[PDB]
């Protein structure tokens, strides 16, 4: 099978699978897991920040990471298009109390400061309390520019609130910047990194942030139910992944700059391409034509007017050649 | 003095206080208060409803409404700049646990139906289950396109959403249009009325709609606070108000758009005045020091960059003349 | 019409309705009303307090003084049958996100001591954080004993937990004491008074408290949507009835005393009498009946197995010695 | 390594390592894969219930079976010492906005039927909407009397409300009954199930009912942050574990009523013995001594005045037999 829906599709590997077996384990409830504990510290260290929480999934990482932020009554700064904003059900609001801003993003999938600075509320009783700025680097593939990184930085603290990142794709903008993470993290307070996407594991997301606030994150995490027992098993997975499967990720964004080459010269319409990710647009009238077409060649993808493709570890240029040609009959 | 803040701060008259403590009372808990139950079916069957319930303030009016229309989880699709998503502290996310999906509206104070459309979440587990479409007739003194109100009823029954209406200030609507309430009112499931602005009334909002609707505001009224006891004397006043205080509104329009001509040559720059309310582009330069000029003459103003004149029957047009000529004076 | 359903049914007498006609009014949202003002600054004084807040129901001055006690996730140990937990449709939870720890009260009213000590939840994640106590004074009539009030303010100061009293007939409780009101709300952190009941003004309800306590309310109070803009008028209600009001709720206790005798000699079995409340126990095959034969005799009455006449200044004891002939006659 | 701190601290014998290494897996949140579908459809079937649903925890399970039959401002009726009600920081109210109605359990572990009756609040707006029954059983090791199950059950069929069972123990129940699940499940409108306590998973609990109900499940285990993705791995130790760990329960109660006689004639006051639990009466003198007593000889427990000591499938009995001897000579 040809998986192209997401880099969520990916499984883990001989030598990932051979590092959960044999990971020792505790009760992490209990805080006895060594490699919950060893993920945790070791992600912290490597970003310059004091502790770290290993969750379920990225989305009660940035439910826990905001719920830890904003206080009943208050609000965070957030894409239209962002995923803690959108994508995660109104968790913020519907379960955390949490009045959420929405704004549009720019071009380059950052949030203009100018546009920021004007939705700060007053302190006034009629509005909610804006305490927070959510950011999400690499968003929807997108690299925000490193400088931007660093203002908005300085605006929030200059303005007296927090900076959190969603960086359920932060390696893949590590990547592309070819620096350290501990350069870009230093601008933000708080922020997630998913270890099952790109970096391939099964399950995971971690949160890391200063200690007394990560303290707050481990109740909100109990109460939403992530803490789990011996998910060092888990979290083996999680280290491997960190220490071998990051560099790689050029070979994901070298694989979907090729792709865009092929399709572009096969008649289709790119509309752009960043890191692992690009966009046609492949109409109405064929969105689930394209759709069939693929799904009975043993290609998928979600079928629509715009189409992401989205490259991981589970895809090769060989299998890259074969969709583009698929693609290119389609057309014809 | 002469108070231009807003139309909130109009005063109980001689024969409006007649009104209130010649009224008959009873336990609006129970249900005995004969002129609470009076308010509510005339205005009900004003417009046309089956049903109407009395609330202390139209902020508790739309709180009620959006919780009556939306369960936990569930979304509204609402103005960026509109009252009950921005002046109500979140209280729809906050206390009701409601997802709100704010857009900007157009310049004529609509919410443009092919933004709306692409905010209506699709049946996925990844986002909020979009249930309304709250709109607000007289959007920052900006009467609604009636061809506009008919559209957006057609949209959200084709795409089974309730529609709400925000009318605080609807009779300035109704006034302007030049129709009974029940032609605009026809275009919704649930509409608000203000007493205590443009009406004159000393407190109250009245939120209307249907039987089984009304049943569920019930519950929420009470849970939120708003029950109260012989509340008919203040009811009283509404009556006295729908009766008598609607015609004129036409006597504040005339005055805003009179006063925005007297601005002009007094060289002001005045950005635009719809019904009772203009506003005046002041600067950041002046804002502070032009409030305080006017308060010192006598003149509440609320002190800002842009600066919103508002008219209503504690001001006068001799008193709006006066304002005039400080204000040519202020810029000497 | 003798109305014995509960004191809510009190009505303004003419000395109230004159000084509420005669009352001076502004805005409160702009804190512009002289009589609101006025009104929350001698209620303040009068309990030793800092600051006050008028609110349209006791409903909501509970609801806001929970919200203004605990954040989300903390905890308020309470009674069973309290007004706070039983009565407001849980909106503490639904609304304000937070746990509500009851246990049962003693036969005297209060929370025995050592059941709150043993719900005081440990500093450990699968708990709610205990913040804390609510009591009732007059709790169905009863009187807490005022050593208990002391006992139960020095064991939050010792386990550091807020101490909030609900009022609603706490010059019920006063005037039995025999002492000053500073006297026992020198015992709490926060208290409530409705004056809608036994002081008989149509609406309101008071909150007091430290100053920055109340400006957490005043935000809490617009969002649940209590704002109201000249509510001077009903102030002043709340003026007359703490002048010339609190005196005379001896009169109703001795009307409540004395009617407990007669039913007794009539052949009643009465249960309890406290304060201005009296419980007779009439059983599920009389209830209906009862209520009936007093509604023909125009005496209003809640009916059930067990039936709470409630005394107030609108009964008078001709009346109840009319209520008790009655009553005879339908045990024979 | 002895440890009797609780039967959470099971870990992957070797045949559940294999399993979980040779399972296949697909992305849960597309729905793709195959051992999470078998073991929630192997689940379904063993209860005679129409779904099931794998979450990461037995908090987040029962978070989300409560959200699932409770919509805002309905209410719980559940056990005082109940884990969904005190075990998980009040999340419920907290994040769901459902209000708990806490009552005592009987000696036996049982809720007092006649106790949950009086709790169901009237149909009036003063009052939460009851809407579910929630029960334990295998409450502290407490096996709850089958009948009990059938009138719990057929009360709240007369009543219309749900009945909930929290399973985290429901094996243990299962082997003492000596039925089978299915025989007690019948008896309920939905269940959890734990698999990393007793049954010797490494994380996971499943939450069984209706095919409705368990769709509005999936969409709350997605806004609390519980739809993972290659969950197969976690799933497939899962029916491992339903397949061959269950009937050898009762080995654990074997031990832990053996463990219980040791105790007595080693000296120590043994309170109660319940299935695989037991307790005993330290002291609060002994019990900070006694639990480093114990850690010095690799021994731990939770000490506390009342030690609850546990046994799982990593505590044979030659090592109680150790234990037991440490006890004897600690004790003198
Ligand atoms: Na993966
Ligand atoms: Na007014
Ligand atoms: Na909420
Ligand atoms: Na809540
Ligand atoms: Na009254
Ligand atoms: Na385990």
């Amino acid at each position: 099978m040809i998986d192209l829906r997401s880099d969520t599709v990916t499984r883990p590997s001989r030598a990932m699978l051979e590092a959960m077996m044999a990971a020792p384990v505790g009760d992490d409830v209990y805080g006895d897991d060594p490699t919950v504990n060893a993920l945790q510290d070791y992600a912290a260290e490597l970003s310059g920040k004091e502790a770290a929480i290993f969750l379920p999934t990225g989305t009660q990482a940035n439910l826990v990471a905001l719920l830890s932020h904003c206080e009943r009554g208050e609000e965070y700064i957030v894409g239209q298009a962002a995923h803690n904003y959108l994508f995660e059900a109104g968790g913020a609001a519907v379960l955390g109390s949490i009045q959420p801003q929405p704004i549009d993003a720019a071009a380059d999938g950052t949030l203009p400061l100018d546009k920021v600075a004007m939705k700060i509320k007053p302190d006034d009783i009629h509005f909610a309390r804006t305490k927070l700025l959510s950011l999400e680097n690499t968003h929807n593939g997108k690299v925000l520019p490193r400088e931007y990184l660093k203002e908005a930085w300085e605006f929030t603290r200059k303005r007296n609130l927090a900076l959190h990142v969603d960086g359920a794709r932060i390696f893949n903008a590590v990547v592309a910047y070819g620096c350290e993470l501990k350069e870009i993290t230093q601008y933000c307070d708080s922020f997630t990194i998913c270890l099952s996407k790109g970096l391939g594991t099964p399950v995971g997301s971690l949160l890391v942030g200063n200690r007394d606030y990560i303290k707050r994150a481990i109740r909100w995490r109990k109460m939403t139910g992530g803490g789990m027992r011996q998910s060092g098993i888990l979290a083996a997975a999680g280290m491997y992944a960190l220490k071998n499967n990051v560099a790689r990720l050029q070979e994901d964004h070298d694989n979907t700059a090729w792709m865009a080459e092929q399709l572009r010269e096969a008649g289709a319409d790119v509309m752009r391409q960043d890191t692992n990710m690009l966009f046609v647009r492949v109409g109405e009238e064929n969105a689930a034509a394209l759709g069939e077409y693929m799904k009975a060649r043993n290609v998928l993808i979600n079928a629509s007017p715009i189409v992401r493709l989205v490259t991981h570890l589970d895809v090769s240029r060989a299998q890259l050649a074969e969709v583009a040609a698929h693609w290119r009959a389609f057309l014809a």
